[PDB]
């Protein structure tokens, strides 16, 4: 297991514009295209980040691609956030990932936000920051993909993400 693994499993992979959890144009594995309810501007966005005409349809090497860049995206945002990259630093490579995949799903402002959760991972006290991040919005929009990423930050193993 990885975070490209591990996201894979969250995100999953579809090569046609199709609406996430949040009813949001995506494409991809879990590429948000835009929040507008326009599908012409998902398809102008997708367009642009591909650097083609396409059809709302893309390769699985175009999906790739894009996961890849926004993988790479997590992770800059982590390092260059005030709040983030402490944490971060404070982790192990597994918990590393899972606090990766908070941020690839919500963002690096959104994850920042979460000062409480982010003191008691600091601290390394993983039950209670186990319980404190599923009191979220998060977590309870997500529960099955947000329980898998909170059982990484409490064991620091890939446990939730064997059978899968
Ligand atoms: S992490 C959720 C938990 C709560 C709120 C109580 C106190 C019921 N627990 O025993 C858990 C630690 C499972
Ligand atoms: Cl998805
Ligand atoms: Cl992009
Ligand atoms: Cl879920």
């Amino acid at each position: 297991m990885n975070i490209f693994e591990m996201l894979r499993i969250d995100e999953g992979l579809r090569l046609k514009i199709y609406k996430d959890t949040e009813g949001y144009y995506t494409i991809g594995i879990g590429h948000l295209l835009t929040k507008s309810p326009s599908l012409n501007a998902a398809k102008s966005e997708l367009d642009k980040a591909i650097g083609r005409n396409t059809n709302g349809v893309i390769t699985k090497d175009e999906a790739e691609k894009l996961f890849n860049q926004d993988v790479d995206a997590a992770v800059r945002g982590i390092l260059r956030n005030a709040k983030l990259k402490p944490v971060y630093d404070s982790l192990d490579a597994v918990r590393r990932a899972a606090l990766i995949n908070m941020v690839f799903q919500m963002g690096e402002t959104g994850v920042a936000g979460f000062t409480n959760s982010l003191r008691m991972l600091q601290q390394k006290r993983w039950d209670e920051a186990a319980c404190n991040l599923a009191k979220s919005r998060w977590y309870n929009q997500t529960p099955n993909r947000a329980k898998r990423v909170i059982t990484t930050f409490r064991t620091g193993t890939w446990d939730a993400y064997k059978n899968l």
